[PDB]
């Protein structure tokens, strides 16, 4: 029923091992008419947020382990241009948040 908060999404991921249904990847959003320069996601895909893309971790800012990969999701998105809030979650269920567009991270699960 639009789950887009840090706790809501984190607890959903832990329980169901997937993002809630209001999440679409960037390429899926594009297929629906999203253009980042227009800030139009809420108009072309009402109620949806960007999430599920691979998060590279190439800079090692998040902890690394053999066979661990990471994905990201937008948090608190309502409309217009994307914001600064993200959840980043690993394949072994570590969950980190950022509220400054990936400058700093805090573990929440």
């Amino acid at each position: 029923a639009v789950i887009n908060t840090f706790d809501g999404v984190a607890d959903y991921l832990i329980r169901y091992k997937r993002l809630p249904n209001d999440y679409i990847t960037k390429s899926q959003a594009s297929a629906l008419g999203w253009v980042a320069s227009k800030g139009d996601l809420a108009e072309v895909a009402p109620g949806k947020s960007i999430g599920g893309d691979v998060f590279s971790n190439r800079e090692g800012r998040l902890p690394s382990a053999g066979s661990r990969t990471w994905r990201e999701a937008d948090i608190n998105y309502v409309s217009g241009f994307r914001n600064a809030d993200r959840l980043v979650y690993s394949s072994d269920w570590l969950i980190y948040k950022t509220t400054d567009h990936y400058a700093t991270f805090t573990r929440i699960r």
